[PDB]
């Protein structure tokens, strides 16, 4: 499915290039700039556990998920990754515990040592 495929084809988006965070853009955005850190981000995802035992969307709550970019609001893995996409970009996420959280997990949500799945839709983002 979807993780194996980003297992299989992703593109290692860390900077130490340990597999940790690993994409594959699913639809094609606009525009020549990407978010920066400070930028306030909506995006729309679908996570889960990459073995598929427990899922979380936005569409759950019914509006876009906010955030502020590389101020670790989120996880480590969505500040790298959300840095890299287009407005209007859909994108795969496959993410090891390093980069999400780790040995100690998130009880009761998140085992330790996970490793997460994400799709993510970025919708907008604006300038601190
Ligand atoms: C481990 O805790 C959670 C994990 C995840 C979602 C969580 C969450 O909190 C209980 O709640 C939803 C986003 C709704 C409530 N909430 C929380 C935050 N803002 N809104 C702020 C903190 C968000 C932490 O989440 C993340 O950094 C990532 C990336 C952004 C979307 C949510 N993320 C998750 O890790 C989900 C998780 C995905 C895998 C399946 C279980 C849920």
């Amino acid at each position: 499915g979807a993780p194996a495929t980003v297992t299989e084809q992703g593109e290692d988006i860390t900077s130490k290039k340990d597999r940790g965070v690993l994409k594959i853009v699913k639809r094609v955005g606009n525009g020549e700039e990407t978010p920066m850190i400070g930028d306030k981000v909506y995006v729309h995802y679908k996570g889960k556990l990459s073995n598929g035992k427990k899922f979380d969307s936005s569409h759950d709550r019914n509006e876009p998920f906010v955030f502020s970019l590389g101020k670790g609001q989120v996880i480590k893995a969505w500040d790298i990754g959300v840095a890299t996409m287009k407005k209007g970009e859909i994108a795969h996420l496959l993410i090891k515990p390093e980069y999400a959280y780790g040995s100690a997990g998130s009880l009761p949500k998140i085992p330790s040592n996970a490793t997460l799945f994400f799709e993510i839709e970025l919708l907008d983002f604006k300038g601190e």
